[PDB]
RNA sequence: CCGCCGCGUGGGACCGCGCAGCGGGCGCGGCGCGCCGCGGCAGCCCCGAGGAGAGCGGGCGGGGGCACCGGUACCGGCCG
């Protein structure tokens, strides 16, 4: 129940000539441009991912003022086992904190595959992570690395920086 | 203050175990044993160790066992 969903859904209906989204979150960057995330339901992520690049481009052209990102919504449980007193319940490994963050990272920029991750530990600076991307693509995603870092920090408290190799 | 391998509280990093879905209504204050929509859940597999094992292809080798088999030489005998 927000204004943005209404016009983005209007655009959605204006694309084809079935699939619905859960919610939307926008976050600003250092520049006046913001980035909007779409919390897609988990099962329909792959169906949205067949040609997500086209959808994001058409949405950007339809409604400017901020970039459109599409991601799934995953839950996190905070206990490996559960002691009901009678039987012990195992938490599946897919619901851990670490798996969700990595999947989020891969989803933020699915069309361009990540070729490596590295975390650096400076002497005093808060430890930070730098990823590695192909040189085949750069100017395609060079202009939108700051937004990627900002959204990663927003969703995950962990920070990051982007490079190419 | 000092003879405790036992008792209680907390911490919970390190050290090792946790196979058998959950949520709600019938359902009594609670806990059980059952009946009900799956109609509430992202329902239900870390990765795959310059650890180990199995598999395919390649050649490599006085590696092993069985049968068969040639060559002079030592020895003995015989013709001259």
């Amino acid at each position: 129940l927000s204004e943005l969903e209404k016009q983005v859904a209007g655009t959605l209906l204006k694309l084809e000539d079935t699939l619905y989204i859960s919610s939307v979150k926008e976050i600003a960057v250092d520049g006046d441009k913001k980035a909007a995330v779409v919390y897609v339901p988990y099962p329909m992520l792959q169906s949205f991912q067949k040609n997500s690049e086209a959808l994001i481009l058409k949405l950007e052209k339809n409604h400017s003022g901020h970039r459109f990102i599409i991601v799934a919504n995953r839950t996190i449980m905070k206990n490996a086992y559960v002691f009901t007193g009678k039987k012990s319940i195992r938490r599946p490994r897919s619901r851990t904190m670490t798996s969700v963050y990595n999947c989020i990272l891969d989803d933020i920029c699915y069309p361009i595959h990540v070729i490596g991750k590295r975390t650096l530990y400076p002497a005093g600076s808060n430890p930070r992570l730098q990823v590695v991307l192909p040189k085949a693509v750069y100017n395609e995603v060079s202009e939108r690395t700051k937004t990627y870092s900002a959204v990663y920090k927003a969703l995950t408290e962990r920070d990051t920086e982007f490079i190419f190799m």
